[PDB]
């Protein structure tokens, strides 16, 4: 059993769209085998690992709900663990103590890159008689295999072999007592007992290094696999001129998680008949095997009618939460209206992103100072207080305050009185909205209270009536 | 219960939109319970009835595969069937022949609109004089004063008319012809139509239409008035809104499929789902859930309709509509792809027929000159080797498959060391003319190793211009 996935960033600033998915990959395997899921943060790199980094990060994995059962764990803290494995290493004979100064090294790699090499470290320390030990500085190296070869099944890439004579007996400790980056990773997917590695396609050549040093100091080695890259709109590698790149502007861009994760899956994993999967759904069909190992493209377009979808698809409740946070980008007073939950059942078809229902909404809850200068110049002078004075005190007639209570009233009007439906409806519009664009005349007057809607009618009457 | 319904347009000189859903729901109706589909023609109105104008409505059922079991009957003919139902209902006491002249009838209109409704009193109803033997005269119906009349509506539920507010209505003029309520109770009696489905302006004609089927002893049936479809300000459809006719929306680049899926969506509601098969719209149809309110038109949703039966419906069905949209834009597809497999390409791209027409010319007919915007910043001086290393390796390979393709432009840029964004957008300007394509393993793959070439070439002997 023990199955245990992880997800170990590298703070980049924010939550990368390439980055979620592969952290969805790793949590949807976690919940479909009962498995757990680990948290690492690889902020070594000081300089763009910080402090908003990091909470960028776990913010973004709280939006989409992909919640940890362990960690998160740091690689700037556990140095001490790190140096603890190196010693037994030591003890051990599977890594020494390389004596080599830069100048050396850096020497090595020139004479090797000009006689058309590899650039690799030769054994010059790795068996050396030479003495000079104690209190002189040094830097540390595992002591790679030197025959055979390593190979990994890997889910997406199929079978790879790396052969042991082009990997090096890699640095695992510099001058400073700080180790290195790879010896770090070893030791934490040992400690935390990953058994399944889902990363990116750039992390491939780490991976035999990361085995030989796993075989090395007897740990279970883990089934690799690496998720191809996203590429953008041109066949491009996915960059922030293709469009939105971080979770967090998608939520800034009126997006529900749901939409996001629905389209992320479909990024190369696919299951033939559908295109859009639930949370719960997502976890029973979710094979490793049905990746693709080709790239996928980024269509905007497509997310963004995945969005509309959910929209009037998720309970209205549920998606009233998520406008909540666009409301308050709006400032909009929504005390005095309808209900959030009823408000996404109004604008529901019509717009296809939270940001965009949040707009187009204020006059729902507050009212507005001025009309709309074009819409205002289509219900002029003629016969305009005649549809609206009766409509005004025939929809305070009744007590039951129901749309469909005003649908009739609304027809008693252009029809008690011979005129046309649009001679009342749209000066209706623009009396209590505002402006000549709104849903269901019905529906749109009884959201707005029985008081705010004779309020702005006689608004319209005070208006009209300017003809001196 | 020999179910049958019936669709009985006026020509307006096209096929409206709102007439179509109207023969949509009659046709779901008499497919539903195994029935049959009637047609009928009102082409009474000889000046708008023109041989074009009937036309479109016969062409515009078939576009939308309505296809009928009984007709297409005209009320132009059966003019002697017309004539020979009210004489024989002159001989029963159920029709009389009135006899009073025009000045009388607006000297009674204009006294009864002076008094405390226009309804023509029964001053010939039970006259025992002949009045006249041959001289022009009108054939009137008996109306029935006592009671009322009570159709059960099935969308709009149950509507009732005083029998007081009918009057004895004219059912043949001075000149012979019968007039048109009269025509349809005829027509509706010996075709055996069993369920009504029409506009909502026919209401009001409907207590009238059943009192004549109370008389004559005829079956009456069930009546269902759908809603008016209205616009975008929540009048009427009209040409101000958009496309109105049939036929318009194939011009503009509509499958028939997409549109009565729209059509039956308006009004007619079947919980979440949205996208039915005609086989679906056959089954889950239910008269009772058509709304009695009226539904706006969306031009958005109708877009996103198509978009998916572009890509729903077979290859080879989308391009024997898409053949239509080719001949407007008239392109040459002698040497380019096959139109089933130009629909697999353009087909996630653009949301019509004719935005798929259109951007496609660069598979079949060369390209004069380039878009020079795209090639400003494509067919740059740096992109000249990787343009003779990709044509050098595309033809290196024997089998031509979008595979092969990819491994000849994957070849490149990585034995030129550069961004793989750097040979495939200027292969891409070169072989399209522009700066939008599908994928490039099935562009160049689709036009063919020939005109690659001579467009990779003429691209070379292009951005030699460096002088
Ligand atoms: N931190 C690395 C992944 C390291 C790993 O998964 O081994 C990244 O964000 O790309
Ligand atoms: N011909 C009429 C319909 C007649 C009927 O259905 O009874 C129309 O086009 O509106
Ligand atoms: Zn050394
Ligand atoms: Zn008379």
């Amino acid at each position: 059993m023990k199955i245990k996935t992880r997800f170990a960033p590298s703070p980049t600033g924010y939550l990368h769209v390439g980055g979620a998915r592969t952290a969805l990959y790793s949590w949807l395997f976690a919940r479909n085998h009962g498995g757990e899921f680990v948290l690492r943060i690889e902020d070594t790199d000081l300089e763009r690992s910080t402090p908003e980094a990091i909470e960028a990060i776990m913010d973004g994995m709280n939006w989409l709900s992909l919640e940890w059962d362990e960690g998160p764990y740091y690689q700037t803290k556990r140095f001490d663990r790190y140096n603890a494995v190196i010693d037994q290493m030591l003890e051990e004979g599977t890594a020494y103590k390389c004596y080599c100064s830069k100048e050396r090294l850096e020497a090595l790699r020139e004479e090797q890159m000009a006689k058309g090499e590899k650039p690799r470290y030769d054994g010059r320390c790795r068996h050396s008689h030479e003495h000079h030990a104690d209190d002189e500085p040094c830097v540390v190296r595992f002591a790679n295999p030197q025959e055979g070869s390593v190979v990994f099944d890997d889910q997406i890439r199929g079978p790879i072999e790396f052969s042991n004579q082009e990997l090096d007996d890699l640095i695992i400790r510099r001058t400073d007592g700080s180790p290195t980056y790879n010896f770090c990773v070893v030791v934490d997917d040992w400690d935390m007992e990953i058994t399944h590695v889902i990363r990116g396609e750039d992390h491939i050549n780490n991976t035999p290094r990361q085995i030989n040093i796993l075989k090395a100091l007897k740990a279970p080695v883990p089934v690799y696999a690496h998720v191809s890259m996203i590429n953008g709109d041109d066949g491009e590698k996915l960059s922030k001129r293709h469009g939105a790149v971080s979770v967090m502007q998608y939520r800034d861009d009126g997006y529900l998680p749901e939409a996001l994760l629905n389209y992320l899956v479909r990024l190369g994993w696919s299951h033939g008949d559908q295109e859009i999967f639930t949370r719960e759904e997502m976890i029973k069909y979710f094979t490793l095997n049905a990746v693709s190992k080709s790239a996928s493209a980024f269509n905007t377009d497509k997310l963004l009618w995945l969005n509309h979808h959910y929209i009037n698809a998720l309970p209205p409740e549920y998606v009233a939460t998520h406008l909540q946070w666009h409301i308050a980008q709006e400032n909009i007073d929504t005390r005095n209206g309808p209900q959030l939950a009823d408000l996404v059942k109004l604008l529901g078809e019509r717009c296809k992103t939270l940001k965009e229902m949040a707009q187009s909404c204020r006059y729902f809850y507050e009212d507005f100072a001025e009309f709309d200068a074009d819409a205002a110049k289509k219900h002029l002078r003629p016969v305009a207080r005649q549809p609206l004075e009766v409509v005004r005190d025939k929809l305070a007639a009744i007590t039951d305050w129901t749309a469909e209570n005003v649908h009739h009233a609304i027809q008693a009007t252009a029809d008690e009185l011979e005129v046309g439906m649009g001679k009342v409806g749209m000066p209706l519009r623009v009396a209590v909205t505002g402006a000549g664009q709104s849903p269901a005349l019905d529906v749109t007057v009884h959201a707005i209270g029985k008081t705010r809607s004779i309020e702005r009618i006689n608004k319209a009457l005070d208006f009209i009536a300017e003809r001196e």
